C-alpha cells in the first residue's frame, strides 16, 4: 500500500461484450486489475452492465452505466467518476460522459472501436446472407441464453443483434454524429482530436490507447497474411495456454482482409483513437488488454497491469 493511484474521484472500470457480468460469474473481467489498483490507494468500482446490448436506448448499457454513477456518487460520497472502459465499454462510457457532463472528469477508452469494428461488418454480412433469415434468430436465441446465464446477476436484458448492430462500421459513424467528441477527429481521416473537451463549465480529460498485436505482413493472390507480434514465433506458451492468443490472430487476419490494417483481432489503430493517444504500439491482443485470459500473455507484450496502474497515477498528477 501507498497513494501512487490515489485519484481524487473514484475510478470506474467498464467492460466491454459478454455476459452481463461486471467480472465474477465465472472469472473477474478485469483480471487482477482491481486489487492492483486498490492496494496502490485508490478507490474502484466495476461497472455490471448488459453484456449483449446497445449503448443508447431507454434499455441500453448507457443508462444502466448512468444509474450506476450515481449510485457510487451517493455511496462514496464523491461528486465526479474516472471512467475506463475497454472495448465497447468506451463507447458506454462516452455516452455519460454526454448525457451527463457534470458527474465526469475523465474519460479513458482501452481499444475501443470508435469507427466500428471490421470483423462486426463480416459477421452480420455473414448472418444476412441467409435467405430465410431464420439462423439469425437462432444463434440470437442461443447468444442471449449465454448472456443471462453468464451474467453474475443474471440479467435478463440481453439483445445480441442489437449488440452486433453497434459494432458495426456504419452504426458506429451514426454513434458519433449523435453523441459527438471533441476528442474525435474527422471520420476516414485515422487521426485523433483534443485532449480535452469543456462541456460548459465542466472539463473532461481524454485519454486512449491501443493494442497491435496484429500486423498486416505481405499480400499474395489477393489475401493479405498477418502476424502476431506478441509472441515469439511458433514455440510461444501463451499460443498454447491461453486460446484467445490463436483466436485473436485469425480474426484479425478477416480484418487485415477487410483492410482494417494493423489491430489487436477485433479493433484497428484507426479506430480506437481519442482524444490524447498515449499509445497505439502496444504488442496485445484485444484480451490482453484486460490481462486476459488468467494473465496469459506474449513474451513480447508489455505489463497490462502496470501500465494501467501507471495510467491512475498520471490522473493523479493531472488533479481528478
Ligand atoms: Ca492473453
Amino acid at each position: 500500500a501507498d497513494n501512487y493511484a490515489a485519484t481524487r474521484y473514484p475510478i470506474i472500470l467498464v467492460h466491454g461484450l459478454t455476459g452481463t457480468d461486471k467480472y465474477a460469474g465465472v472469472l473477474e473481467y478485469w483480471y487482477g486489475i482491481q486489487e492492483d489498483l486498490q492496494q496502490r490507494g485508490a478507490t474502484v468500482y466495476v461497472a455490471n452492465l448488459s453484456g449483449f446490448q446497445s449503448d443508447d436506448g431507454p434499455n441500453g448499457r448507457g443508462e444502466q452505466l448512468l444509474a450506476y454513477v450515481k449510485t457510487v456518487l451517493a455511496a462514496t460520497g464523491a461528486t465526479k467518476v474516472n471512467l475506463v472502459g475497454h472495448s465497447q465499454g468506451g463507447l458506454t462510457s462516452r455516452y455519460v460522459a454526454a448525457v451527463a457532463p457534470d458527474l465526469v472528469a475523465s474519460v479513458t477508452t482501452i481499444g475501443t472501436p470508435h469507427r466500428g469494428s471490421e470483423f462486426a461488418d463480416f459477421v452480420q454480412g455473414v448472418l444476412a446472407y441467409d435467405p430465410t433469415g431464420l439462423s439469425s434468430t437462432v444463434i440470437a436465441a442461443f447468444v442471449n441464453v449465454f448472456g443471462i446465464l453468464t451474467s453474475s446477476s443474471n440479467n435478463t436484458n440481453q439483445d445480441a443483434l442489437a449488440a452486433l448492430k453497434t459494432l458495426t462500421t456504419a452504426q458506429a459513424a451514426t454513434y458519433n454524429q449523435n453523441y459527438p467528441s471533441a476528442g474525435l477527429g474527422a471520420p476516414g481521416s485515422c487521426q485523433t482530436g483534443a485532449p480535452t473537451e469543456t462541456v460548459g463549465g465542466n472539463t473532461h480529460l481524454l485519454y486512449s490507447w491501443a493494442g497491435t498485436a496484429i500486423q498486416p505482413t505481405i499480400s499474395v493472390f489477393g489475401v493479405t497474411g498477418a502476424t502476431d507480434t506478441s509472441t515469439i514465433p511458433l514455440v510461444d506458451p501463451a499460443n498454447a495456454l491461453d486460446p484467445s492468443t490463436l483466436a485473436l490472430f485469425g480474426t484479425g487476419t478477416v480484418m487485415v482482409n477487410r483492410g482494417s490494417g494493423q489491430n489487436d483481432g477485433v479493433v484497428s489503430k484507426c479506430s480506437a483513437l481519442y482524444g490524447q493517444v498515449l499509445s497505439t504500439s502496444y504488442k496485445w491482443n484485444h484480451l490482453d488488454e484486460i490481462n486476459q485470459l488468467l494473465g496469459v500473455r506474449g513474451a513480447n507484450a508489455e505489463d497490462p497491469v502496470a501500465v494501467i496502474r501507471t495510467h491512475a497515477n498520471r490522473l493523479k498528477l493531472a488533479g481528478v
